């Protein structure tokens, strides 16, 4: 039960890839400050998918046990669902190291969410992040997993 | 276009915030979590400290939020085994410019993460449900709590 | 004669204000890029801005005797002077503190400049970034200063 | 379009090197403290010329959409060209990659500079960090690259 | 006298290891506040032993000339040796790459020490942190080495 | 008895100061090296003055509890002890805030420390950090203290 970075040292490097998403609820002032450009921090989306770049090479900086590697790919999406009043965001992080990068993809969209939520906050404290959950992985002796 | 808010004309005065995150646990995630994790050590302790870690990093991790100098922070992980949820809880408190509800926030994504890391080799199907915020004192606005 | 973090706590808190600027020349391949959206990366001016938003927020962890200070604000604008075939980048930030802003100003202004050239590289590895300098400061014992060149 | 990352999964990993330059205008006051041992806050060229190396390191960390990588090499100068007034600094950055290291170059180059500025502003807040500019670059498909 | 990280490029990759300890020693207070679960501030040796783990990774922001490295192993270990009024913290790192990893055991021996003092310092602010040094080294031109 | 991060809220901001001290003991070999400019990565004093300075910037990133404060000012002192073959450093943080700022004058010296290691680790790799301690420290409630 102690904590520890698990040994990785003499597993081979294979290419990984990961992928998850998030969801933020907007209500109805949130959603109308969205359309109309943000609260006056800027755009919401776009600021957004930015950050969840960046979180996903500052993951091993947030994750205790989490091991660094050299990330060889970010694709971050933040995109309005105006049917159903709610942002979705999803994130597929690649590398070529000896452990997966869920956490680098799970990160990237829990952050875009949490900065969804700054961005719009001003309009709506009550804002909800929602289903931040894993979709894909593959690479790992475990193989391919989708949800 | 994004900006930090300028709040340097804004009085100092005490300001705190509450939030939340769950993390969704299936049957085998639990039976892991009750004999001491997968090997990383135990999930909850981890995850509570990464938390306190992630609210002093909040500035770095949302790009329009303030710096600012924390007086307060607490976290709580516990585990609701019939429900098969594990559920985050953070106060954090301040005396400053602006609010730190990104505080709070953040503290419960980013324990929830780390709850993900602890367990996710038992199963990657773990779901952060939810993140929200309960409370929120302080500032112009008020006083804030979710109904 | 050795390094130091200059003593200032018994300085007064303030008010501060800090301005600065800073541009990057460009080739017709990178201004033709430019134009079109960026070389595949995505949109060089808009991701240089925001690089220069947490730029500033970095200044203590960049510069070694930097003060480590709350900043109260950040205003950063990137812009195409196509006529000149240049990318000019400003930033204001402010802060109450015992010590200036021009440093957080000035490495915003770098840092963008440097994401500016991340973003078009791909086009021109020649992009040149010039003229990082202040342009006005307030607040403090030394009052007011700008840039009348 | 979309920022992003761009991904070079896929890429072989080769030899990267890369190499860049800045420069710092000097008033005559800057230069007067500069050859007297600074301001009161210490050498500007030694203190600068180590946050050149540091920020090599924290390149990924400062561009947005930079791979994060670990680096072989880091080589940072810093000279005085008295009689010009400017402060020249130069660093080269290696490694084994699939992508380039062009930015931790530059990186290098233009914190050196931001910290001699810092390091003499309090006689000259003028001070001008003139360019910052890459000199040579291997690795990779397209071969080397050096400035006319 | 010019500083100047080394080039490691031209050198060898092979599987490195390193293992450092610390020592805190602690006055009777301390000591009797540790034995009662610290000062109020939460267990000493928990929070310490993950910091040592998180300064690990963060080595090469704090060394000047050190190499960024990827780690593929971090173990540490806090233990109180009651009768002789002490702690000791061991760490040992493990990775594959041109350059050894004895800074990251010195260095996550020495914050998990800083912690432990942290945790403590409400009790007696005269503790004292001594003997960080290498036990053991494995890898590189000079061959492996033991204390 | 979990972590946290004390609740200072109420406390007003006072001026505060610490200085710390650390000695690192030489080997013959390492003291030759030093006494020549070192072993070829620069001169391990300067390099592990500014570490010094650096680190105590960075120390609420490494002491998970530490509470982040603006510093006023911060000195270290590298100086060689020619006849004890030991090198000492001393750092005196100082800051206008709710909480002392111990932990930064600790950690700077415990870095430094680090930093002379690493500077002259290739001459020695059994130089050791004999010990760091706390000297002073002022403000607060309790008021000064003297080691």
């Amino acid at each position: 039960g102690r904590p520890r970075m698990v040994d990785v040292t003499e597993k081979p490097e294979t290419f990984r890839t990961a992928t998850a998403e998030a969801f933020v609820e907007l209500t109805e002032e949130a959603l109308s400050a969205l359309e109309k450009g943000g609260v006056g921090k800027g755009d919401p989306l776009v600021v957004a998918q930015l950050a969840g770049i960046l979180a996903a090479k500052k993951t091993a900086d947030l994750i205790p046990l989490c091991h660094p590697l050299p990330l060889t790919g970010v694709e971050v999406r933040v995109e309005l669902l105006k049917a159903e009043k709610r942002v979705r965001i999803e994130a597929t992080v690649k590398t070529k190291a000896e452990t997966g990068v869920e956490m680098e993809a799970m990160t990237a969209c829990a952050v875009a969410a949490l900065t969804v939520y700054d961005m719009l906050k001003a309009a709506s404290k009550g804002l909800v992040i929602s289903q931040v959950r894993l979709l894909h992985k593959a690479g790992g002796k475990s193989g391919e997993w989708r949800r």
